[PDB]
């Protein structure tokens, strides 16, 4: 599996957190991105929809650093990698920390969907999904952060959902990563976030999905709705 291991916020490079190299640290660096205890490279699976393991991973904390971005920009995220196997949707949020989101407490954190993308060409099972194309598009997913958001801080919690496995209870695979980020603009729109331990439930029909039978009828993405 992969994780992020930076991000590109509108035009700067910011380092991630290192699962493979940080948690083994006893003073770790600050970064922009949330710690987690996800040495593994593991998921939260439908098991844990309702833990605030979901929020950002597992055990998350928060991130000490800040990532000013112009709200219309682009923020580019690395994943090290991404097997060809685990086809799924990508899914970005942003909530509002209401303060330094270095102190957040996580679990009142209220998510807004902006942006999605699930399946692309469902034509051959298990078919061609927002993943791969961020594996062609050098292991990168991109996301704009629109020009109206209201200026001020959140939490951006981007995520894959692998669904090699999903057919079955609990069976889709989770991967949410976090950075903080500070948006300057001119607008002041805000979608009415959802709580992390209520954006998923393992009977949801974009969560509990056969990617291996007949696609014709589309993916349900999953989640809260598209922030317009
Ligand atoms: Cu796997």
């Amino acid at each position: 599996h992969g994780f992020v291991s930076g991000i590109v916020a509108d035009g700067s490079y910011y380092g991630g957190y290192n699962t493979d190299e940080y948690p083994y640290m006893s003073n770790p660096p600050n970064v922009i991105a949330w710690s987690t205890t996800a040495t593994n490279c593991g998921f939260t699976n439908g098991t844990g929809y309702q833990s605030p393991d979901i929020i950002c991973h597992s055990n998350a904390s928060n991130g000490s650093n800040t990532a000013v971005v112009a709200a219309g920009s682009s923020i580019q995220f690395q994943w090290t990698v991404w097997p060809a196997s685990h086809h799924g949707p990508l899914i970005t949020y942003l909530a509002p920390c209401g303060g330094n989101c270095a102190t957040v407490d996580k679990t009142t954190l209220d998510f807004t969907k902006i942006a999605a993308v699930g399946l692309v060409n469902g034509v051959s099972p298990p078919g061609v999904w927002a993943d791969d194309s961020m594996i062609a598009d050098n292991n990168t997913a991109v996301v704009v952060i629109p020009a109206s958001y209201a200026p001020g801080n959140y939490v951006l919690r981007h995520e894959i959902i692998a669904l090699h496995v999903a057919g079955n209870n609990n069976g889709a695979q989770n991967y949410p990563q976090c950075f903080n980020i500070q948006i300057t603009g001119g607008g002041s729109a805000q979608g009415s976030g959802v709580a992390g331990t209520s954006l998923y439930k393992n009977t949801d029909p974009g969560i509990k999905f056969n990617i291996y039978s007949d696609l014709s009828g589309g993916y349900p993405i999953p989640g809260p709705a598209l922030f317009a």
